């Protein structure tokens, strides 16, 4: 998996998402949307964030997690479990986090609109992402 | 399934996509991205289109199809089969069609960025969509 954006592209997304081991790997960066793959370690979270300029779609391909969202950083009153087959919609301006609560890495893909990361972004680990 | 945009939202996307029977049903319309569900009948196609202002992501949840894409309407030189588990990336300015080539309805979801359809759009059939 390298970043194939902005090419017309067909991919087995189930398989690439499950095979990916990086915290974040850009798969396709276009002018208007970006697809990244994420593998989140047991006990780990993406990290609380807010994106006022973009919407995000996440799809869980494997594992179990906890999604936390709110209007304000100090009140994440939306708290829902997510599992294999689930999608999460994160509208612009909503504070959010996703925590792995299961017993294996949590495998998901993320679609940002508009794009968030540089073309070809790879953060192998959470620590690397945080530093970036 | 009604359109839940722009709410923070978690959904079993595999199940909603497979259960949906409409040619197009908006599931979530935000400010920056929109998710629709599509059930495409045996022998039917979405219809050749071009969206110069938006990128589209499609994920096939069930069935088999043929994706056709090109730079020019009269030369769709990208021709690839798609199956369950496959995603299709359609960058802005690429002419595209998706045809059902299998033996049951082709079930997919589509993410447009920015949004394409009014909030709460339902086109039960292709004919209705074409008329719209």
């Amino acid at each position: 998996v390298t970043d194939h954006g902005p090419r017309p592209f067909v991919v087995n997304i189930e398989d690439e998402t499950k095979r990916n081991r990086a915290f974040r790997r850009a798969l396709w960066t276009g002018d208007h949307l970006q697809v990244t793959l994420m593998s989140i370690q047991v006990g780990e979270d993406i990290g609380l964030e807010i994106h006022p300029h973009l919407d995000q779609f996440l799809r869980v391909e494997e594992g179990r997690g906890l999604v936390q969202m709110g209007h304000r950083q100090d009140n994440l009153h939306f708290q829902e479990e997510v599992f294999d087959d689930y999608a999460i919609l994160i509208p612009a301006g909503t504070w959010h986090n996703v925590r792995n609560t299961g017993n294996r890495p949590l495998k998901l893909y993320s679609i940002y609109a508009p794009p968030q990361h540089p073309h070809g972004t790879v953060h192998e680990t959470k620590a690397i992402a945080m530093a970036a």
